[PDB]
């Protein structure tokens, strides 16, 4: 699946986790632009 | 319920889907942005 909210939660800063890497989220609503 | 984006989620197109029917599913995003 494409990551984005609607399958992701979030928690935290970053550094708390070992292993963390980056990515893009992308956001449906945006692309609506309503 | 009323079928809308929410509570259903969705993967590949609906030919090859079998006995899948075509019915409205209404987004509760467009009539808040009307
Ligand atoms: C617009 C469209 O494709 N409507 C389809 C129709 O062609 C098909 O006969 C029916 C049964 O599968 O489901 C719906
Ligand atoms: C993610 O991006 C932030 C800010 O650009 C950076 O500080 C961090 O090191 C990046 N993490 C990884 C795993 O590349
Ligand atoms: C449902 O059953 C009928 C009668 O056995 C059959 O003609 C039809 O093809 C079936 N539909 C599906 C999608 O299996």
């Amino acid at each position: 699946q494409i990551i984005t909210t609607d399958n992701t939660f979030v928690s935290g800063n970053c550094d708390v986790v070992i292993g963390i890497v980056n990515n893009t989220v992308y956001d449906p609503l945006q692309p609506e632009l309503d």
